[PDB]
């Protein structure tokens, strides 16, 4: 087999894909990290996002979007009047990727290779098969990547509604910033940046 794919269980049961992906060694990442990161929220989400791993601390919390750039991204959620608790929110790769720096606050992530990335993408395969969202969100070049190909360009295709064929169940797709940069930077950048990211979660929320 490649990758995860053995280690998928044949259910869409979220709490048991999420089980199984606790003893996911479909590639190297989960030597050094904690623990695996599934996804959270329920079966009847309509609106999926994908990021593209869990950073230091979601690797300890045991959940996505739990630090600061989490809660930007809430923040940007609530200005785009979606409930985050409707979402199902996930990330391309389930283990934290990482190193650390003497002198460091954190542990600093590292990018997953496409290689991991291809080898974690039947758990992604599973939580879509088992949601069947109208829409994904994809924050991040990693994640968009992952669903659009590897040459696919973020920047190139701000608040535009995407699909693909060979994504299961043909939902829309929308392309966006990773909420983790817009933490940093000038603040006429960062502001206009997260109006950016609000246009674009209103055009997947806007998906019939
Ligand atoms: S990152 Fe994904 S494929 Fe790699 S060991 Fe973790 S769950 Fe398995």
């Amino acid at each position: 087999m490649a990758g995860a794919q053995d280690f998928v269980p044949h259910t869409a049961d979220l709490a048991e894909l999420a089980a199984a992906a606790g003893e996911c060694r479909g590639c190297g990442l989960y030597r050094d990290a904690t623990q695996a990161v599934f996804g959270a929220g329920g079966r009847s989400a309509r609106i999926m996002m994908i990021g593209e791993q869990p950073g230091d601390k979601e690797d300890l919390a045991g959940l996505p979007f739990v630090g600061p750039a989490g809660r930007l991204l809430d923040r940007a959620l609530e200005a785009a009047d979606i409930d985050r608790d409707a979402l199902y929110v996930t990330n391309a790769v389930k283990h934290f990727k990482f190193t650390r720096a003497a002198g460091g606050k954190r542990r600093i992530k590292k990018t997953p290779s496409r290689t991991e990335v291809v080898a974690c993408r039947p758990w992604l395969i599973a939580e879509m098969t088992s949601v069947e969202p109208d829409v994904v969100v994809l924050l991040g070049a990693t994640a968009a990547k992952a669903l659009l190909g590897n040459d696919f360009r973020v920047t190139q295709h701000r608040g535009e509604v995407l699909h693909v064929d060979d994504v299961p169940g043909d939902p829309a797709l929308v392309a966006t910033v990773h909420p983790s940069s817009l933490l940093r930077g000038p603040k006429e950048e960062r502001e206009s940046a997260f109006a950016g990211l609000v246009d674009d979660l209103r055009v997947a929320a806007d998906v019939r």
